């Protein structure tokens, strides 16, 4: 990711197949001409599209150009959060189901990886990060305190901010339940919250190499959301 002051992103397509499985995903669902209830709700929930982007001087280097989700926030808190049972898509050989198992054989169980987050700390001035070692070290024992650290600013819980993410995430549950045209492989949502404020939260889908049409309810990433938002639940209780 490369960020713009423009207020955008520039995100460099992957190696072929998902780099090109994800600029037709957003070409499908961002067509100008699409009139489908479903892929028009789904806007609402992803980062606004503003089509391919490549430099002047090299048409060979490819990006996706996405609205900045963080811009408008001032401390911006971000996590980045893979949803579903299977990180796997449905034409995986067995080797790669191994690989993709096996990165973080814990998906099935939980239906959720954190990828990484990045927590202001007000009473430092200053962030804290964790990368993917750190999601993938947490176990059903330690998933609502794993998860409840994002929302740590250093003197209190940010249950405004947990209480905001379950009320978006139940949004974005909402749409998953009335749609089965899609299936999300290794997608993930992206939460923001500002940590310098009340409530003012940002989640929002990405990441997607991996979505495949379908004739059946993405049970995976519902079961996913919904041990998400059962986590939140509890931290609420904290
Ligand atoms: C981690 C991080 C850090 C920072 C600084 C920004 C973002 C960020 O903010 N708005 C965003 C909109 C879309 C994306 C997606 C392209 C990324 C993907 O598909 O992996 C990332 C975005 C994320």
């Amino acid at each position: 990711i490369l960020q713009h002051p423009d207020g955008t992103v520039l995100k460099q397509l992957q190696p072929p197949p998902r780099g090109p499985r994800e600029l037709e995903f957003y070409n499908m669902v961002y067509a100008a001409d699409c009139f489908d209830g479903v892929l028009l709700e789904l806007r609402k929930y992803l980062p606004k599209y503003y089509g391919i982007w490549s430099p002047p001087t090299a048409p060979n280097d490819l990006y996706l150009k996405l609205e900045d989700v963080t811009h408008k926030f001032n401390k911006p808190c971000i996590m980045d959060v893979k949803i579903g049972q299977k990180s796997y898509d449905p034409f995986a050989s067995s080797e790669k189901i191994q690989q993709q198992v096996s990165k973080y054989p814990l998906m099935e169980e939980i239906g959720f990886l954190v990828l990484g987050m990045r927590v202001y700390h007000v009473h430092s001035d200053s962030y804290e990060t964790e990368n993917q070692h750190y999601g993938r070290s947490l176990t059903k024992e330690t998933i609502k305190d794993g998860v409840s650290r994002f929302f740590h600013n250093g003197y209190c819980l940010r249950k405004d901010a947990v209480a905001a993410s379950i009320q978006k995430i139940e949004k974005i549950l909402q749409w998953f339940e009335n749609q089965k045209q899609l299936n999300f492989y290794a997608s993930s949502l992206l939460f923001v919250y500002e940590g310098s404020s009340g409530g003012e939260v940002e989640v929002r889908m990405i990441d997607f190499a991996h979505v495949f049409p379908s004739n059946t309810i993405d049970e995976g990433y519902v079961y996913g959301l919904k041990h998400l938002i059962s986590v939140l639940r509890s931290i609420l209780d904290n």
